[PDB]
């Protein structure tokens, strides 16, 4: 089997991407944030505290003839941005782009933190990291991909995120029309539950490539590119007036600037992030200070190849017995 679904930016900055997902019988379609940095499929629901729902579409398990309470199971998750959610668990039929999994754990939110409430466009998350990170207790549950894998034509999914435009998540096949050149595959460590890999270096603009190993994660659920402070300083030093602002929370730059590109290495191959992809617009409405799309990972503990980096590539998440990642230009 295969599946193919379009993923759409939630706003004009590509802060996140939403993909429609069918849950239950009859189908209830929710727009979920596919997140290769986490491993829970959770949704706003009829159980979510009413004051914490503000425009999201909810899953109502009582209206699904295939929903079953997973008795005694609870979940609770905190994300790197300080947001969180928790609740109980149903199993139900879940379909993405024509690919159907029966018995998928659908984690129903009883509580969500303010940033989720405040984002009316995201009805929940669909985790695509390794199932070892799934938070369901006392019986850990499998991701949608893990449940689907055995049925797929090939044990892979691909992320093809657009810049200010829709893109595609495919399951079970690699669309050879969706990228240019060849796909370069690189090793993955699953030890922390992430799609963790080592980039071979970077360049700023037209500058020379610096060969240096940068361990990090391919994370579709993180907006920006978070890299070591040395690398990030070297980038922003090429932008007149750019500075790190403790009050804003990262590097800012004059909105009048034209940003240089940023290249990252995948083995001997190179992925070029155009400068425009690094512009996240005014820090507050009407400001002439703009927020940078490359930020330091120093306070995180891991480097994160988030959407800024991934949307410059066609990315293969290869879930073969030994997982690997593939990157191609597009």
């Amino acid at each position: 089997s295969t599946g193919s679904a379009t993923t759409t930016p939630i706003d004009s900055l590509d802060d996140a991407y939403i993909t429609p997902v069918q849950i239950g019988t009859p189908a209830q379609t929710l727009n979920l944030d596919f997140d290769t940095g986490s491993s829970d499929l959770w949704v706003f629901s009829s159980e979510t505290t009413a004051s914490e729902v503000d425009g999201q579409t909810i899953y109502t398990p009582s209206k699904s003839t295939t929903a079953k309470l997973l008795s005694g199971a609870t979940w609770s998750i905190s994300y790197g941005d300080g947001s969180s959610s928790s609740g109980d668990v149903y199993t139900d039929t879940v379909s993405v782009g024509g690919l159907t999994v029966t018995g998928q754990a659908v984690e129903s939110a009883k509580k969500v933190s303010s940033s989720f409430t405040e984002d009316s466009t995201i009805d929940g998350l669909l985790g695509l990291a390794f199932s070892t990170l799934n938070t369901v207790s006392p019986t850990q549950q499998k991701t949608f991909f893990d449940n689907a894998k055995a049925s797929l034509d090939s044990p892979v999914f691909t992320a093809d995120l657009g810049y200010h435009a829709p893109g595609t998540y495919n399951f079970g096949f690699i669309d050879t029309t969706a990228y240019t050149g060849s796909i370069t595959y690189t090793a993955v460590s699953t030890k922390q539950g992430f799609w963790e890999w080592t980039s071979t270096g970077y360049a700023v603009g037209s500058g020379t490539f610096k060969s240096t190993s940068i361990d990090g994660i391919a994370d579709t659920g993180t907006t920006l590119l978070y890299l070591p402070a040395t690398v990030v300083s070297a980038y922003w030093a090429q932008v007149s007036g750019a500075k790190s602002s403790s009050s804003v929370g990262g590097y800012v730059f004059p909105c009048s600037a034209t940003l240089p590109s940023f290249t990252f290495g995948v083995g001997s191959a190179r992925i070029v992030i155009p400068g425009d992809y690094i512009d996240f617009g005014p820090i507050s409405t009407g400001s002439s200070s703009c927020f940078g799309g490359i930020q330091s990972s120093a306070g995180i503990g891991i480097n994160i190849f988030g959407d800024v980096a991934l949307k410059a590539a066609f990315v293969v998440f290869n879930g073969a017995t030994t997982p690997t990642l593939g990157f191609a230009s597009k």
